[PDB]
């Protein structure tokens, strides 16, 4: 069906490096960087409206706001698709399921099936190649984003992307049970 397909296409390249134009509004205009190793390793950062860093290391989530000199950790499994970056870096079968899902060849449009999601609308634009050529979200607080691909490139990355240590004068607090 839809959620499968649209599964199938975000598992298409094991490992990438997508550049992405972003803009959000709550229109400010950033960039969005995505670099992912399947199924679990990820690596999010983005310049609006606050520059944020998501690195998944396979079992840990770190959460960092450099301007702020502080970072959370979380257990990856606890996650959620709160945010368009996040449901792609997941791609998850159960993240999916939750939403009712419109499919019209490469495009996809997404709303939440139940109430108490920070998730109002999410769309995506991705090829059977795996290319991922733009996707959008609308969130519960109205805030709009959206993101065009700018370049994606196919292959090997580097593990270092794939951990976090943050410079110094960072606080890292640990929210892992
Ligand atoms: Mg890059
Ligand atoms: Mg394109
Ligand atoms: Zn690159
Ligand atoms: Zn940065
Ligand atoms: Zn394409």
């Amino acid at each position: 069906d839809a959620a499968s397909d649209l599964k199938s296409r975000l598992d298409k390249v094991s490992s990438f490096h997508a550049s992405f134009t972003q803009k959000v509004t709550d229109v400010q205009e950033g960039q969005g960087d995505l670099w992912v190793k399947r199924p679990n390793l990820f690596n999010w950062h983005m310049t609006q409206p606050d520059e944020s860093i998501l690195v998944s290391d396979g079992k840990t989530l770190w959460f960092y706001n450099p301007f702020v000199e502080q970072a959370t950790a979380t257990w990856l499994k606890d996650a959620t698709g709160n945010t368009p970056f996040m449901l792609i870096a997941r791609n998850q079968s159960s993240d999916w399921q939750q939403y009712n899902i419109k499919q019209n060849g490469d495009d996809f449009v997404l709303t939440p099936k139940a109430s108490n999601g920070n998730l109002k609308q999410f769309t995506i634009n991705v090829g059977r190649d795996g290319t991922i050529h733009q996707f959008s979200a609308v969130e519960q607080d109205d805030q709009r984003s959206s993101y065009q691909l700018k370049s994606q490139q196919n292959g090997a990355v580097d593990a270092a992307k794939f951990t976090f240590t943050p410079p110094q004068g960072v606080t890292v607090d640990d929210q892992r049970k």
